[PDB]
């Protein structure tokens, strides 16, 4: 190899290829954002005329452009696919992907083989973006264009929430390790898909439309469809509803040989102005378009909602055939239905066709029972598709407080992890001071109160904005039993004690003030930090914002919450089994999901160690002589050249720190020592370990702690 | 190949290896910075107690630590090498490197082979960092410890300025293409060293101490010494003084086989706490130390300043021998001077020894005249070494306003590109208004005024902070003759007219107010921009900070300024010959040197195009019908899918943009079209090209313009 200039991507990872990349903690830096620090998308979206916007998108949909002529004179179905692909990268394992950042317009997603032609689709929406400007994000517009397409073609949707803020550089996400587009190095066993991945090959949305590994066996395709859609949060009813709903519209494109299609947009020359897949087959567009290489028109009304998809699926028998580009697809046997399927540019009629993955809906016995019913009950298909589409387009939006504008329906939905509305007045200063005292007199320790509040709050992830302390779900399944949370039972003592305090305060309170369990979990941590800070010679106040409410078990989907269980949390020195990478990488990944900067991660780790937040109160990294005192001791001792560190002879992922006596003075994990070893982290440690640093550390610690407590608090911002 | 998690370095660069890397415009992002937003290092260090600092460094220097015992009981010489290496990465071609940012403490420099053992040196200084905290940067401390070491051992320095601001992530710099440490792929012709490099091998500071590619020929080593030092701004006298003054102290380290030395710091395990090169030879340290693998002690007084180096160099005859580790060095012939050189830990005395590169100073005939003169007149050496050492450790400091504290000498130095002190009252609001009017009435066009101001101001580079509009050098050599500034002599007309306005203003002025030519150059741009924005319907005031002064030609080192000449300036659509990369890369590189973000670079390109700032007023990228009007037409037209772009038939770096008829409506360069093609830049173009975006564009353009006009204005910060 050769090293490149930095402007062509050269840097330190070339010389140390497996090095920790702290850039995941400064994604989307403010200086790359053109809008400026006062920009307030919620205030701008509030201003939009949604009816006019809807009419502007209908005009785009029926006005054919000569650089990509509209099949059947309507871009609606292309826009449904656009919207479906935008939301269709979502994965449950880490909550990454999905439409909430408009990441389809950036690398790598803008150039995935499965997003071929979406470069033209998005481009078609520039006239609408141009007219609304800062009032409308690309993120909102891409999925709103699909929703408007559904409605303009006869399908009434359940609603729509605006509010996705545009970003200015791509979210960098692990999409798999294959270095060849459409490569597959992600299966083992009989058919176990590598976590956290939710598609079958690199650069596909879910499955291969010619069947697993290009082999068109619809039964085997079904296995893939069911698993990838599960990992995108869809069950069997949702998955069938979505496939039938989508393929009610439009057509594939495979008019000619794919080797006449040129490079994807990130690799295409400048004069293409950000478009890719430039084709030399015929005109390269429209009648001659090549996108997937399959050539299927599913229904006899590609620009109308009706039940034709299932009528065709079940009204014909099917046989394998090949598309003009050499892909497997299915056609009706016996020459049936000849001429019945309309051409997108006024050519002659054609025969019924289907994808291998569409036959899956008839071959797989579970999907077969679901879709056979819809054959006779289209009203149920319509109901299921409206619910699954809404979920699809909003799955990564987070708490319903964030959904903006006039089309949000009011019905609660279990998948939104709903919390109750506030029903009483909220605690004010006096009531908060009082409850801080009760908590401090309750016999719960600093370590118990801080660990419990951290376990509640740090369950949030900023990818899909699920989790956090609102809801009080630490006392419900499954969080109440997660290993990191409740190692040996002590969690239930804390829960019971805080419940006793809620009960007494609520029995006696001023008027109509009541406090939730969820709020006391957080308030106990804050009170404990005030106590630890005193212990250390600081009179401080830890901010606290009331307003959390208490969800019930029935409002808490246990299976859905399973993906939020930490398998690693370096903030508590917890490392479970099954992580993809060593502990220091998992720490940064955890810090990234909590939206923490590197300074924020650093102070939190140092403060939580000395407060006793560790899992099972282990002494790893607890570099202090003081009990329950909030000092910068972690930083000071980490930097002390008087300590000689070595891996423990147990080979148990721990290290021993010996003083000059040769006595083991401290012990630590990889997560602990990385702050002393990594040159950029150790630079931060040196800020907090200096002699003048103690007030700064407390201030920064409290701010970072307050951030984590408020992560899910979109109800009050 | 395999794709990696982002936390392990994975990203879009893996799929498109040569993609333009926009991360070079958001380096050292605020979110990675642990210090306050209000944090002002200059304010902090300005209050430091320098005498106390000096005493504390002196105590570190004479207190041996067990994990790296001090040679001769004094770490001074090690610290001198440390400071010399911190400053010694500097290079004139781009101004990158040098000690100004404390980059030695981060990758890759902390792990360069030439920087072996300075991991320990920097670690020795943590007690001082700890004590002074935010009042003392690592960047200042590393070079200040070298300066104190010199004074501690009897050499009076010229002075010292504090104020180097710590950074939190490494500067990412092109250090060469070699992908092996000590690799050499950087020579062509007879011995032409690749620009912008200033070292003979990857990971060396300047030259190979065993001679060119390890051949210990002193005469040929002298060719490399002279050229690498020249590329670090040092002539023959300065180079000889630096080498002699440096090797007056301390010793090399090569006690044992180098294959017993473990991985460099960035590759070492966690338990070494950021140290590297752990050695299993004997104790690994002190008397068994292994750093370069050479074992040379130059003088009989390694912890004292005197004329021993040159007395030894000239008082013996030398013959080639091998160190314990097998490296080439020189030792006195015929057993002369046996036992005269003291051991670092009290062992037996040893014989005189020199590096091949030290013999260069005696064998090369230029150096021999210089150094024989110093053998005979040693007080001349002390004066040249003071001057040269001061220059070395301050070369990248920028304007002398940045130098802070009580050690800063008063004397003016040519290499500081000095400007006169302000000597009259400055123009205030009324005078600034009146001059704007007189400039707009002078007959000079908007294009001429914007071009001239841009030329003067955009010569600043934020690497070594040289250049900028202060000094009025646009009218002196060499700036007045640079091809990009003055293609066909139109600059001189502007200059004459602005001098006429200066002289008539000053001879009429109220009171003691006078204005400089340098201010009028910038003020003229500002007035042209107000005029152009009014033509487009905006009434805006362009900010303007007076106080630049006018240097004379005698105060302007013509050769030193040669390196500031642009060979590319995309903001003017100028591409000279000889650039290392295609024009869009050179554009972002110029933006990085201007300290611009991606939004700022974007608005400036689009504004400058329509203002007529292009070199030779070519129409490339001038996507407007209006003359001299500050509109957002660049962005609107770039996004016009009614234009079809193709490389021009002449293979000449340009494109033709044809409209519906097939007539050529626009032409543009690679720099113009990258904004339409690159997915991240096109996002920004889409902000500024929306129907609502004209006011925001004018405002952001004006703020970006102001930024560039004030780049070198450290006198008001
Ligand atoms: C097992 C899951 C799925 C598979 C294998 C699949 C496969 C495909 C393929 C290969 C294409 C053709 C692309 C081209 O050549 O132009 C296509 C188009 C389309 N997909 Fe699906 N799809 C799936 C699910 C969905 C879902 C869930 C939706 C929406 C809810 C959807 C909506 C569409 C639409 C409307 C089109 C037509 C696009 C146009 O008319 O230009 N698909 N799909
Ligand atoms: C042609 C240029 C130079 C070459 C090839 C060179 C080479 C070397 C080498 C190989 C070492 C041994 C490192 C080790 O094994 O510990 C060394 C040490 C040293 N260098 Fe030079 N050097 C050069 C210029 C300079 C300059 C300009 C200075 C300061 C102004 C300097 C100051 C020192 C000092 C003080 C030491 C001794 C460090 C100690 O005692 O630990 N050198 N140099
Ligand atoms: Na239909
Ligand atoms: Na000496």
């Amino acid at each position: 190899g050769h090293m490149k200039y930095p402007v062509e991507g050269g840097g330190n990872q070339d010389w140390w290829p497996n090095r920790l990349n702290l850039k995941v903690l400064h994604q989307n830096p403010a200086v790359a954002d053109p809008m400026g620090a006062a920009f307030d998308y919620a205030a701008e979206v509030a201003t939009i005329d949604v009816d006019a916007l809807t009419r502007d998108i209908e005009e785009v949909m029926t006005t054919s452009q000569p650089w990509w002529p509209a099949d059947y004179g309507h871009y609606g179905p292309l826009f449904i696919r656009m919207a479906w692909h935008a939301a269709g990268t979502y994965r449950i394992h880490d909550g990454r992907g999905g439409a909430g950042g408009g990441m389809q317009r950036f690398a790598p997603l803008n150039s995935w083989p499965d997003n071929a032609s979406l470069d033209k689709a998005r481009r078609l929406l520039w006239p609408v973006k141009k007219k609304y400007g800062k009032k409308l994000s690309w993120a909102d517009l891409i999925v709103f264009a699909g929703n408007c397409a559904l409605e303009s073609m006869g399908f009434k949707t359940f609603g729509f929430g605006f509010g996705r803020v545009d970003q200015w550089e791509p979210d960098e996400v692990y999409w798999g390790k294959e270095a060849t587009w459409l490569g597959d190095e992600r299966y083992s066993g009989k058919r176990d898909l590598e976590n956290p991945l939710a598609a079958v090959q690199m650069g596909l949305i879910y499955v291969n439309p010619e069947g697993p590994n290009g082999n068109p066996d619809p039964m085997a395709a079904a296995v893939d469809i069911r698993e990838t859609f599960r990992r995108m949060a869809m069950n069997d009813v949702e998955t069938a509803a979505l496939i039938v709903g989508g393929h009610t519209f439009g057509k594939t494109h495979g008019a000619g040989p794919a080797d006449l299609v040129g490079p994807e947009p990130e690799a295409a020359p400048l004069e293409q102005m950000g478009l890719g897949w430039k084709s030399s087959y015929g005109t390269g567009t429209g009648k001659d378009a090549i996108t997937s290489g399959i050539e299927v028109v599913w229904t006899n009304t590609p620009t109308k909602w009706d039940n034709s998809f299932l009528e065709i699926l079940y009204g014909y028998e099917w046989e394998l055939t090949k598309s003009p580009a050499g892909a497997w697809q299915y056609t009706a046997k016996d020459g049936a239905g000849a001429g019945t399927i309309p051409d997108p540019f006024g050519g002659p009629g054609r025969s019924p066709t289907m994808l291998a993955t569409d036959l899956s809906l008839r071959v797989d016995p579970i999907y077969e029972r679901i879709t056979r019913r819809w054959l006779e009950h289209p009203e149920e298909l319509a109901d299921e598709f409206a619910k699954a589409w809404y979920k699809l387009i909003h799955r990564d939006m987070g708490p319903v407080a964030r959904y903006l504008g006039p089309l949000v329906p009011k019905q609660t939905l279990l998948w939104q992890d709903p919390v109750p509305a506030v029903s009483h007045d909220l605690v004010g200063e006096a009531e908060i001071a009082s409850l801080k005292s009760q908590i401090r007199a309750s016999g719960l320790t600093v370590s118990q109160l801080v660990s419990t509040a951290w376990a509640a709050a740090s369950s949030f992830r900023g990818s899909d904005k699920r989790g956090g302390a609102n809801g009080g779900r630490i006392r419900l399944q499954p969080q109440v039993g997660w290993e990191v949370n409740d190692p040996d039972g002590d969690l239930r003592k804390v829960i019971r004690t805080l419940e006793e305090i809620q009960e007494s305060f609520n029995s006696a309170a001023p008027g109509n003030i009541k406090v939730s369990f969820a709020d006391l979990v957080v308030l106990g941590g804050c009170a404990a930090i005030e106590k630890a800070a005193k212990a250390a010679g600081h009179n401080i106040t830890v901010p606290f914002t009331p307003g959390r409410t208490d969800a019930s078990q029935e409002q808490t989907d246990v299976e859905s919450f399973a993906v939020l269980e930490p398998k690693a949390d370096g903030f508590r020195n917890y490392l479970g089994k099954g992580n993809p990478l060593p502990a220091e990488y998992m720490l940064l990944d955890k810090a990234n999901l909590l939206t923490l900067s590197a300074p924020e991660m650093t102070v939190l780790v140092g403060g939580l160690r000395v407060l006793g937040a560790n899992y099972k109160r282990l002494p790893l990294g607890v570099f202090t002589e003081a009990s329950e005192s909030l000092t910068n001791d972690f930083f000071v001792n980490l930097l002390d050249m008087g300590i000689t560190w070595e891996p423990s002879p147990a080979d148990d992922g721990t290290y021993q720190g010996k003083d000059g006596s040769g006595k083991v003075k401290w012990t630590g994990s990889r997560v602990d020592l990385v702050f002393g070893s990594n040159s950029e982290l150790r630079a931060l440690v040196e800020v907090y370990g200096a002699d003048d640093a103690q007030p700064k550390f407390v201030q920064d610690f409290v701010a970072a702690w307050d951030k984590v407590m408020n992560l899910d608090r979109f109800d009050v911002r």
